[PDB]
């Protein structure tokens, strides 16, 4: 059985990773305590150690440049959880393409492009995930944090507006399809490659269409078209290249009825 | 679908050991501390009410968050009363509660030998009074919840998960560090090999409720268990040291008599083959 490292098993994506991974794997999934990546060395003796021939970086510079090389000396296979935050600078229409060139307006995609341009440069073999914001069924039984299912729940139930724009593309994942998916990238050439559901519409008309399977009034979904007025922001992605590959996901508005009705 | 489960503190030794081995032929549910705050008596009750675990496991440990031995006078306090709230809880959905108890409660005992789980005991310490005291409120509470009487634990040495240091990393450092380990032979006292604890965890589910024995047995001394021990792993004897004052007065006698749950079809290898069994295998 082979032997599975997950960085922040307590996060949101960590511990469905490492509950989903734990029927076929043996999956190892140390605390903050336990493996803290501001120590070089003790990166490099706990990935000697553990010997993980797979490992999922989930947690959020220094600790991404230093379990990287401890991947490196091992062979290790690495599957980096980046974001489709990199792509928040771009001007370009549509879905876009991961050989596009991204500049990162804010912090997050700064460092999420940064941290992967620094893993292709340590380990070619490593594959970067550029995932979504992602969410689970607003009644599951598993804690998450306050999501978009979850927004529009108390939208309607506090009576206040959730507050969007027609100024921004985004897909939002349930994290199944990317907990169900996460096997394939292991065999995938190392690269970077767009990780999530697909959306063609902007963020006003997307989570208005949610509003409805959750009945919640569509007034309660706010399009404040001052944001982004300057240029919008089009974090839409092209997962065409994950499908060669045989990973699918589906769109923003039917992957999220999949899981509702389930 | 299949049968839901609960586990506190499933980030702690014994509760990671647990997520992982259940969550192979059970849905787990291991909240954080945050999740599942053992503080409040109502996130508890409204968070088992909506979660509805046909089993919930109980490591029955304070996370530290919120403490670090910095006022440890509170950790018998909040330990009882989480306790104590997740017995309504399950107690209010009519839940299947395992809690990890401690052969700690037999160390005011000065008889001799395996003792049995009818035993009149009186706990010496804090921590063998706060079993024993958390025991007989579960018990009040919720008649059907199983009371399992924990050993001292461990992993492999060399094992991939993270541990604490337990007996065997003692050992194994009392020969790099050139230290020796100190223990007694007023001790009678069993550890037990952490899967040997996980893997038979699924018997207790259908077990009737009380209190169990739950571990390994030993016959030896402490001196002579851990001597034996370190041969096994080549740490030579003179680096397990003989402290005899140590329970001078009244030897401590934790040694317990799992005659109980072979009797339901559990079993147990005593300390020494538990450990000679786990170290072979890897």
């Amino acid at each position: 059985m082979k032997t599975i490292l997950v960085t922040g098993g307590s996060g949101f994506l960590g511990r469905r990773l490492v509950s989903h991974l734990s029927k076929n794997y043996t999956v190892v999934a140390p605390t903050h305590g336990e493996l803290d990546l501001t120590d070089r060395e003790k990166i490099i003796s706990e990935v000697t150690k553990i010997n993980p021939q797979i490992i999922i970086h989930t947690a959020a510079l220094n600790g991404t440049k230093y379990l990287a090389e401890a991947a490196s000396k091992i062979n290790s296979k690495l599957i980096f959880c980046s974001s489709d935050q990199i792509y928040n600078g771009n001007a370009e229409k549509g879905p876009l393409s991961e050989d596009i060139d991204v500049h990162p307006v804010n912090v997050y995609g700064k460092h999420k492009l940064e941290a992967e341009r620094k893993l292709q440069e340590i380990l070619p073999t490593s594959v970067s995930l550029r995932l979504t914001w992602m969410y689970d069924h607003p009644s599951s039984k598993i804690p998450q944090h306050k999501n978009l299912p979850i927004m529009l729940l108390e939208a309607k139930e506090k009576n206040v507006p959730f507050v969007t724009t027609v100024n921004e593309y985004r897909a939002i994942t349930f994290v199944g399809e990317v907990v169900e998916n996460i096997e394939k990238t292991f065999e995938l050439p190392g690269g970077v490659y767009n990780y999530g559901a697909s959306n063609t519409s902007n963020s006003y008309e997307t989570y208005k269409e949610i509003a409805k399977i959750m009945d919640v009034p569509e007034n309660l979904v706010e399009n404040d078209t001052n944001r982004f007025k300057a240029q919008a922001r089009n974090i839409s992605m092209n997962i065409q290249k994950i499908e060669k590959h045989g990973i699918h996901f589906s769109n923003t508005v039917d992957g999220f009825s999949k899981m509702y009705k389930s």
